[PDB]
C-alpha cells in the first residue's frame, strides 16, 4: 500500500484498500472510511467492480441522458468518485469550503456553493437526481468566474471547472464528439 493520501498526498492517519494499492485519510475518501468492513475496497475499486460487472456501461452515453438519472446506488457513487476526483487536484482547496463576497466593483452570487456543501448534501441524500448534483459542481466554478471578473484569479475556475468535466465525461462514459 501507498504511505500517501491518494486524494490529498499527505501522510497521516490512512486508511488501507485491500484490493488496490491506495490509501486515504478518513475524510479523504468518499465516503468516509466505513467504520469496520474487513476487507475494505475504496471507490476507485468500487468503480472499476461496476464497469467490469457491465463492460456496456461504458459506449457513449448523452448528458442528457445521464442527468436525468434517479439516483439510485450506481449513480450515487460515480457521483461520489466524481467528486473525489475534484478534491484530488490541490486547487480544490480554493472551492472546498464556505466563501465570502467583498470585492469592490462587483457583487456576490444569488446561491453560493462550495464542495464541501455538495460532499454534505450527497452523504444527506438530498440529491433526487444526477442533474442536482451536477447543476451545484458546476455552480461552484460558475459562481467564480462572474465574481472574479477580469481578474486572472478567474482561471481557477476554469482550471478546476476543466477536471470536473473529464471526469464527468470518463465516469459517465458521455459519447465522444468533435
Ligand atoms: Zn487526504
Ligand atoms: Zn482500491
Ligand atoms: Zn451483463
Amino acid at each position: 500500500n501507498s504511505n500517501i493520501c491518494e486524494v490529498c498526498n499527505k501522510w497521516g492517519r490512512l486508511f488501507c484498500c485491500d484490493t488496490c494499492p491506495r490509501s486515504f485519510h478518513e475524510h479523504c475518501h468518499i465516503p468516509s472510511v466505513e467504520a469496520n468492513k474487513n476487507p475494505w475496497s475504496c471507490i476507485f475499486c468500487r468503480i472499476k467492480t461496476i464497469q467490469e460487472r457491465c463492460p456496456e456501461s461504458q459506449s457513449g452515453h448523452q448528458e442528457s441522458e445521464v442527468l436525468m438519472r434517479q439516483m439510485l446506488p450506481e449513480e450515487q457513487l460515480k457521483c461520489e468518485f466524481l467528486l473525489l476526483k475534484v478534491y484530488c487536484d490541490s486547487k480544490s482547496c480554493f472551492f472546498a469550503s464556505e466563501p465570502y463576497y467583498n470585492r469592490e466593483g462587483s457583487q456576490g452570487p444569488q446561491k453560493p456553493m462550495w464542495l464541501n456543501k455538495v460532499k454534505t448534501s450527497l452523504n444527506e441524500q438530498m440529491y433526487t437526481r444526477v442533474e442536482g448534483f451536477v447543476q451545484d459542481m458546476r455552480l461552484i466554478f460558475h459562481n467564480h468566474k462572474e465574481f472574479y471578473r477580469e481578474d486572472k484569479f478567474t482561471r481557477l475556475g476554469i482550471q478546476v471547472q476543466d477536471i470536473f468535466e473529464k471526469n464527468f465525461r470518463n465516469i459517465f462514459a458521455i459519447q465522444e464528439t468533435s
